[PDB]
């Protein structure tokens, strides 16, 4: 259960912390899909 | 789906777009949980 609690920035960004990036290996410039999940009430971030 | 493709920002930040924020009420300084979901291979952002 790899997870970390973070603060939302002024311009509504969320940092994906190092702990999570060991599993979800994103870099500045990558494209990701950001979806509101209507059954879980969470936001999902998926790699393209 | 309520979703948008976004580019990862410098310093590993991902914008939660306005389209998504209409459903997922977040404000500057809110604390959120960032989780890797192994069943799906995606990151989930959860309100705390």
């Amino acid at each position: 259960a790899v997870e970390e609690i973070v603060k939302v920035s002024r311009n509504y960004q969320v940092t994906i912390p190092a702990k999570v990036r060991q599993k979800f290996q994103i870099k500045e410039g990558d494209l990701v899909k950001v979806t509101f999940d209507e059954s879980e009430g969470v936001v999902k971030i998926q790699l393209l």
